[PDB]
């Protein structure tokens, strides 16, 4: 039975994927949608049987769940996230591109469209038309947010699972564009760059660790929020990433209290591409689905396995927000701000961040910014 434990399980996968991805990636910035990846692999899982299916269900933390439940949960969760906040720009583009020849089984195709809005397409990987076709599919499905997803495909390819995810939201409380100033940011490589440092003094959700300062910044109609994990002087983002698990995440969320904060945040954009077949997904537990020995009878009677799992992400943070911060009485009174002095939350060094849905607690996106680019 698929109940609320599925949110905990998918979040448990989220942290594991973030940790595994960082272990195998050299890039300053990391940006992944583990939920979208889970859902994309759930597409392939429909065709999987035996050990092939077991290894997938193990890595995805779905052991015990039936395909009916997984499909019904995946379709309801994605359709809700994509419609819950109209002020928010969010997409989850999925597709399976297979070796032209033996046609894919109708139930597989049907399952894929119904629960994942996924196109299962037969291509001749040798044709010079294929790479433009895939990149074209990406641009239309992401309304040109993500326009290139593949640079090269060998002709010997079998089946490519392609997932393109993007997010852009507006804050509940906006940043004045007039308040944004040029300020330094300390890059992961030990260099210090100059960035467009946004600023606002407002009420935000706030808690602390032995390592970190955490801030919750609500988006749009409070359906989504961003959690900024600011390592303490001496601590690094690697220490943050290594420490995250549900027990630790629970401890953060439960500690979040409305706080008056002086915030400084850079304007940033990050676009990341991952080939999760190479080392990230095998390390997590699924090795067989990427080999000649994989059993996917639900896809075709002909031999087939996952050639590549392409995960491409996009996020953008700017000043834009729903309303202006109203004048508070403390501002007017011309006397003390009592109780607490506004906490200084200055993001001028690398940070870990997550985009979550507040009513269910699902982590849609998780990542690290070590270098500010816009």
């Amino acid at each position: 039975p698929l109940g609320s434990e599925k949110i905990e399980k998918d979040n448990a996968f989220a942290f594991d994927l973030l940790q595994t991805t960082r272990k195998h990636v050299t890039e300053a910035n990391v940006f992944i949608s583990p939920l979208s990846v889970s859902m994309a692999l759930n597409m392939t899982l429909n065709g999987a049987a035996g050990v092939t299916a077991d290894e997938m269900k193990t890595a995805l933390r779905e052991t015990g769940y039936t395909m009916e439940d997984i499909n019904e949960y995946s379709h309801s969760l994605r359709e809700a996230l994509l419609k819950v906040d109209p002020s928010t720009t969010i997409g989850m583009a999925n597709s399976i591109w297979y070796k032209q020849g033996e046609l894919v089984k109708e139930p597989f195709i049907l399952a894929n469209r119904t629960h994942y809005d996924a196109e299962v397409k037969a291509v001749d990987f040798s044709s010079p038309a294929t790479l433009p076709a895939i990149n074209g599919w990406c641009a239309q499905k992401t309304n040109d947010k993500i326009t290139k997803i593949l640079d090269y495909i060998p002709g010997n390819a079998f089946m490519y699972l392609i997932n393109a995810v993007y997010f852009k939201g507006i804050w509940v409380t906006q940043f004045k564009k007039s308040d944004t100033k040029r300020a330094p940011f300390r890059k992961a490589d030990g260099t210090t760059q100059e960035v467009n440092m946004m600023a606002q003094k407002s009420t935000f959700g706030y808690t602390t660790d032995e390592c970190c300062q955490y801030l919750e910044m609500d988006y749009g109609n409070k359906a989504f929020s961003m959690i900024v994990m600011l390592p303490n002087e001496g601590q690094t983002t690697r220490d943050v990433i290594e420490q995250l698990d549900n027990k630790h995440w629970s401890m953060i969320i439960k500690g979040i209290r409305p706080t008056q904060v002086s915030l400084r945040m850079p304007r940033f954009k990050t676009e990341c591409k991952y080939g999760l077949e190479k080392k990230i997904l095998p390390e997590m537990g699924m090795n067989v689905p990427f080999t000649e020995t994989a059993d996917f009878p639900g896809i075709t009677d002909a031999a087939i396995f996952i050639s590549r799992v392409i995960h491409k992400t996009f996020v953008q943070v700017d000043e834009e927000g729903t309303e202006a911060a109203a004048v508070t009485a403390v501002e007017m009174v011309k006397t003390s701000s009592p109780s607490t002095t506004p906490i200084n939350f200055h993001i001028n060094k690398p940070f870990v961040f997550a985009i979550r849905e507040k009513s269910t607690g699902v982590i849609l996106f998780i990542g690290e910014i070590g270098e500010v680019k816009e």
